[PDB]
């Protein structure tokens, strides 16, 4: 159990989903950080009580330790630069927050079977894939207590919130997740009463039987 959660990467579409998730469902003070947040978030999500906004980029030490100041964990929403991941893995270190759930794609480490990979590396530009990489080598370097969470393709259905938790070295044969129901799996990690299975691991997160060859049209 958390009551002090900052979300980094707020304005991207699971950080906003999980920002409304937390306001409904828990008791939770939710900071945002990001560049112009009052203007890429909706007022449903932003005029709240108890949500507090800080603006800024990675790249703003003074602005991000202040957004981390005091939080019991943090939720890196993007995970796609190692010079962001690198800054924002101090910002934690000197207010001393040890507990970060990141979201990273799943892929990188060769867990999709053949079909499903080769789509996967086609359609993605070269350079994010690379970008995610380092972001995750920096992480997995940190001495944090993160959880990575290896997403497959997103789409977006309120009716699909099924998830699955894909160890680290299983093959991931899912092709897809809905962002909803990577939320539900986000909520539910932040209510774990035992830790144990989310330390300093890295966790697949698929839509169960969609074992296909790339993602659906859906
Ligand atoms: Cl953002
Ligand atoms: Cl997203």
């Amino acid at each position: 159990m958390y009551k002090y959660i900052t979300i980094l990467g707020a304005a991207g579409q699971i950080a906003q989903k999980l920002t409304a998730t937390l306001l409904t469902y828990t008791d939770m003070h939710i900071t945002l950080y990001g560049r112009q947040l009052k203007t890429r978030i909706p007022p449903e999500i932003i005029d709240h009580e108890r949500v507090t906004v800080i603006e800024g980029s990675f790249q703003n030490p003074g602005k991000l330790e202040q957004a981390v100041t005091n939080a019991e964990v943090v939720f890196v929403g993007a995970m796609e630069s190692g010079s962001d991941m690198a800054s924002i893995v101090k910002a934690l270190s000197r207010k001393n927050i040890r507990r970060v759930i990141g979201v990273s794609m799943a892929g990188l480490s060769g867990e999709f079977p053949v079909a499903l990979e080769k789509w996967t590396f086609d359609n993605l530009p070269i350079s994010y894939v690379q970008g995610e990489r380092q972001a995750r080598n920096v992480l997995r370097e940190s001495n944090l207590n993160y959880t990575i969470l290896r997403l497959t393709w997103l789409y977006n259905d309120p009716e699909k919130t099924d998830y699955e938790l894909i160890p680290e070295g299983a093959q991931f044969n899912d092709a897809q997740v809905s962002r909803e129901a990577v939320v539900k799996a986000i909520f539910d990690i932040l209510h774990a009463a035992d830790e144990t299975p989310f330390h300093r691991t890295s966790i697949g997160v698929g839509e169960p039987g969609t074992h296909y060859d790339k993602p659906s049209f859906h």
